[PDB]
């Protein structure tokens, strides 16, 4: 049940073999309420975190980024764009965890079965 | 114990023999007050989640909804009618949950036990 | 330790034998806020929830319903007269439950030390005993 | 770590013998601010409830109640006066519950030792 | 660990042999927001809790009190110009009493092992 | 998992080799929002508390705070420009203790354990790097 995450610019320090140095999620949230939440995740304090917090201090925008879940072999894509880092939020203590809010333009969700059911969409312009 | 639900368009995962291609679900929620609650529920994200995506995101009108409790032989049976996808909030961390909104405006209440025993209402024509 | 609530019409499931088709509750809670809390309690999902969700959905006056309390026996019993159904809340998860509300304007507490009773009453629409 | 509390009309259950027909009391609090906070205690549903009901329906003042800590043996006091039943909420489900607030005008603090020290204060009319 | 609390006015019911008769404080917490919170501590209801009842109650000033924490005496606290405001027992079948108290000064002297540190500070005379 | 600070001024306690006299962190965090949380540190009661204490009461300015991180050196933080905003001492029968401190600007400085140091940092109160 592993999760991965990409970003434009932005390398990190994952190490497995269809695609090395992505970002180690250890947990994503978002929801749509029509509006679309923020994308919230969690990792390790790990080599992203200053570029995140650069991203982030600098609002660089993205021109994309991947979300992807597999199962201890995928089945989840996470498609978002146009990604502004709102904050990053380090904290440790005696672990080192690291939270991020994004901003993102849209996003498209893949669920591939054993086929692909797929859905995007774009919020600031109302076009499936 | 066994919860499953219906969506007229959407499909679910169910495997199931008196039902297969139906919603598993894991819980379900709604209040009256007397104006009626979104009805809250959550399931894994499964094939559903991308068009509970499009649903919400369209804000499409949806024709029957059915859900149905049985024990671990259905027994508890609710449905509804012009249904809209309020909220959808996937997450994951290494479940994968996602807790999903709908309103609504009739309901059915059926239970199997004199045999059944049922009522209905119409929430925005008030009536039976 | 055992709760069985009597309301007119909307019936219960229950087999007991000094009570029969009568709502198994699993829990109740109400309260003086001089105010009257509504009264809540929950109980599985049973034959009376439609008729609740009726009772709720059409707010048709019921004449009294009866809470009884009991151990592991008779020993305690509430009466209320003249009630309304508020909060219907049912729920469910692969742990049915169903919260119900609802509006009285009197009751009965009726206490039967084990040798006596101990009554009191009140009516608040009409302050009175 | 037995507590019983004696209020004239009101009568508990208690087997006791330095004081019978005593509330069996399972948790008590109050604060002092300087308009000192309520009495909140809980008893068991008992004989108690029906005669505090109707005290607090009627709200009929009390003139004096007593209350008492001792050890599993008297070992400390309180006594407060002028006293207005204002809130009751017996709960139950298959402990079986019943919290009280009460109302007091004037609260006397005593405590035992090798000697005793104590205090009382008026508040409705402030003096000691 | 232990804490003892020593107060102008207040004798306790702890035995140690450099000073018994002071409070066996169970907790306490303080801050400096410069704007100072309360002295919050706490104690098992003992001799003390008249006293502090009569002071709480009568507010009458408290020149000084002293707070000790030595392990199982690095810490020493000093305060001065010190007012009971809340005063909170409450039992159970632990009995307890939290109070606050509003203090002028403090002195934070820490003892190394070595000799202290020491830390004072007038929040109405701003000065030391 | 081992986690020390070094201030300019207030004495630290903590016997490490490649560090002494410094402080001994429990647990830290803070949020960028652009708008920047401030620094959040608990630690036991110690000899920095009297020094802390002050600089907070006072309000001197700190020149720098260096903060990191490290295994059971590979995480720092640069603080500037720094001043105690509240303390909180605090025990019963651990003595904690936090505190909070503002920074104008933060380096970030992650050394990567075998090829390379990734850096990010910032002046926030005149908006630059």
């Amino acid at each position: 049940y592993d999760i991965f995450l990409k970003i434009d610019g932005i390398d990190g320090e994952s190490m497995d073999d269809k695609h090395k140095n992505e970002i180690e999620v250890l947990s994503w949230r978002w929801n749509i309420h029509v509006s679309v939440t923020n994308l919230s995740f969690e990792h390790y304090i790990d080599r992203a975190s200053p570029n995140l917090f650069k991203y982030c201090s600098s609002g660089k925008h993205i021109p994309q980024a991947i979300l992807v879940m597999r199962k201890a072999l995928e089945y989840l894509k996470y498609t978002f764009t146009d990604l502004i880092i709102a904050m990053v939020s380090p904290s440790g203590s005696q672990a080192s965890r690291e939270s991020i809010e994004l901003s993102f333009s849209t996003v498209k969700q893949e669920y591939v079965v054993q086929g692909t059911i797929t859905a995007g969409y774009d919020f600031k312009a109302n076009k499936e």
